[PDB]
């Protein structure tokens, strides 16, 4: 539970994406113009060009190979920050890519110089250019113009003709809706990348299932054979129809997204996935997000819902998301968490034992907010009370202090005197978040309650009022 | 606003009345002895030890007037502490009955030398050997058998008879009820000490009047001649039938006996009558007082409502009872008041810059509690809030943090987080009572609100419950 600096691996595969990314631009050339050149009906001296470029396209394969092994080794090893987290999943998308772009090479290649291989048919290939799965849904809502863009793969040689437009269908392998859930899954191909963007209109919640979209098109070949060519699956998603599903879904979705079809994966394998929806859920920027799950909050994580083995099973995740999907709900729709949480004005994951001697011997009136671990998705304040001798005090904050949408939990704080200072969370010098003690009102600062008319004098006042 | 040491005064005088005491014992008996060693028709040697007693009488007649024009320019010049105080209001009454039994011993000798100077009538006083008036006093409540005693003094030699029992009569100057307010008005006399004992039953109010009971009985002459022999008033007082007319009667009786028909009077002359009306109304001991005003509270008063002249007129005093008279109504009526002040748990009489001054910051939640200037009758507590930068803050108890007899001041008070430690006013070493800083539920030591069940532990609580 504690995040390194992968920046090596990450930064040596980012130069050689770079690098393959012009390879391959001049090979597309390089070969075209080689199967230009050939004499009609092959001798051999005619094919030394054709086996040394075949020779360079299966040794640069074998590249990608040791690439994509690399980081795959990287996200079940290791557990990475936010910034090597969002990069690796760019890195691995875009190699795949690559992969796919000079295998389409090599087959074009391969089917002259050793034929009767053929039958692969036309080189084409639909991938995933961007998408913005993984994520829970909203029915209603619609894509950006350049959210979800799939992309054509050819070789050389194009052999064949498109017909009609790329389409996008939904597919729930956990089956048996009766309807189209999609709107505008139907569209053309822009010829000077051979690129469809898909601005999805979503009609229907998924009934808290898993989902994923795959996309093809027809082709026409030489020969009036007509094939279709459709794309691996995308990642998986849920689209639900209230805010009462989101847990549910979520959970669904991460723990496909974590394991996906097994039933033990690795620790890192695991946080790796949960800090990347923990980012979705809070709607934080995924390379500089302004808190993601800290060191400390994994380790509490890993000590309280699992052995504190470096190994996760499949039923463990069960009662993790029993408790954990509540927090998560909670700092997603209870007005000002997010933000609060955000600011190190509420600490969040913390036990009983540790807000103790966190708070072992403070002023009276000095308070931690956090979640309480009996009753999920609930905060509870530990405090310092007045009674002497001074103990501390824990509070379990009631869905009726801040009921009525009207007061929000940061109202409910100012309101009572027993809560004076906070110990804020806060980053130090060297990014160091530590424990300063702000004071309650210092803290709540801008969401501090605004006065009209200027403080009374000489005279006597409400309490508290 | 100094309260002296007239301990010389008063123990010199204190000496003198148990010497005069005896001398008066002696004499009546030197006297009478004489009278029956008188000659048939008295020749002229047989009259010196009549002219030697006679000088001897006059001589000491003198002393004793001294000694009251000392006792009452003391009253009238000095502030006296309590015990000095209820001792120069004991000797007084003392050294008035020892006078007057020495008038009528020198009467009678008087009668002998010089006849012709005669006609004062038989020699017979009716004297209040003790009293418990001033003070205000309940309708229905009957007075204990030794509080009211009349004594009758004689000369040496009895010349008449008494007939009947002694009577009170209850006196009203400021006319013009319709039926009796007093029942047990007519006592025998005790023979071994021609006393009178008078356990009164008072039977009506006075409709906020001060008043005073007269005393007298018949005697019959030597000559069948009846004559009707009465006492002085006895000290103002008067009668009421609801808490609801304390303050009224309180003050009137007060204004009486400060003045007493006159417009203005000394400060000492004041404070001296306020301090024993003072200590009656919250029923303390007279001579060792738990709290009684004190040095502070003295000049208090005299900043407040006097000129902080040492001349005191009639009309200062009805603004002055406006407000002190609701003070006392609060610390006689109001439960636990009055032992909450007399314990230095409320501090009492206190004005806004000086409560500033001893709160200038201490740490918040310290709080002294203190008579609202202008809210007569009601607290206002002067404390340190949690807000920062903190300031002082002040609020005005009223009538519903303690309504219902149920809740009681006390409970109010432990009841809010802002009211952390008090700063109480204790005594110290020489006496000395100072401002130590006590915890809220340390200093309400009994007032406390005792729990039943222990204490929980390792679960949450409700806040301030």
């Amino acid at each position: 539970p504690n995040l390194s600096s992968p920046q090596p691996i990450l930064d040596t595969i980012y130069k050689l994406l770079s690098e393959q990314e012009q390879t391959l631009v001049q090979m597309i050339h390089e070969q075209s113009l080689l199967l230009n050149r050939l004499p009609p009906t092959l001798d051999e001296n005619s094919l030394a060009p054709l086996k040394s470029l075949s020779q360079k396209q299966i040794t640069l394969s074998g590249q990608m190979n040791t690439e994509m092994s690399a980081l795959d080794a990287t996200k079940k090893g290791m557990i990475l920050e936010p910034t090597d987290l969002a990069k690796l999943f760019a890195l691995k998308q875009d190699l795949q890519i690559q992969f796919k772009q000079l295998s389409l090479l090599h087959n074009e290649i391969q089917s002259i110089l050793n034929p009767q291989h053929s039958a692969p048919k036309p080189n084409v290939a639909l991938v995933l250019k961007s998408q913005p799965f993984p994520v829970v849904i909203s029915k209603g809502k619609q894509l950006g113009e350049n959210q979800l863009v799939v992309l054509v793969l050819t070789g050389a040689r194009s052999n064949f003709h498109i017909n009609g437009p790329v389409k996008a269908t939904m597919i729930c392998d956990s089956h048996p809706n009766p309807t189209t859930p999609l709107e505008m899954d139907s569209q053309p191909i822009y010829p000077a990348t051979l690129t469809a963007h898909f601005p999805l209109k979503f009609l229907a919640g998924t009934r808290k299932c898993s989902v994923n979209l795959k996309f093809g098109v027809n082709i026409r070949d030489l020969d009036n054979v007509t094939t279709t060519v459709e794309s691996d699956a995308s990642n998986p998603f849920v689209v639900i129809t209230n805010e009462c599903q989101w847990e549910g879904s979520a959970g669904v979705l991460l723990k496909k997204d974590a394991f996906d079809g097994q039933l033990e994966i690795t620790w890192a394998q695991f946080i790796n996935t949960l800090q990347r929806h923990f980012l979705i859920a809070t709607k934080q920027d995924p390379v500089r997000p302004k808190r993601p799950l800290s060191s400390y909050d994994l380790k509490y994580i890993q000590t309280h819902f699992f052995g504190n083995r470096s190994i996760i099973h499949q039923q463990d995740f069960d009662k993790f998301w029993v408790w954990f999907g509540k927090s998560m709900q909670t700092l997603r729709y209870q007005r000002h968490i997010s933000t609060l949480w955000q600011e190190g004005i509420i600490y969040g994951y913390m036990g009983r034992q540790e807000v103790n001697d966190a708070l072992q011997n403070q002023d009276p009136g000095t308070f931690i907010i956090r979640f309480s671990e009996r009753n999920p998705g609930q905060f509870g304040i530990a405090y310092i009370g007045v009674e002497m001798p001074a103990r501390i005090k824990h509070y379990l904050v009631q869905p009726n202090d801040t009921a009525a949408a009207k007061k929000t939990f940061p109202d409910f704080l100012s309101e009572h005197s027993q809560f004076v200072n906070l110990l804020q969370w806060t980053k130090d010098t060297n990014g160091a978040p530590r424990f300063l003690k702000l004071h309650k009102d210092t803290a709540l600062g801008s969401f501090a309650p605004k006065r009209t008319a200027p403080v009374p004098v000489g005279g006597y006042e409400p309490l508290n009022s």
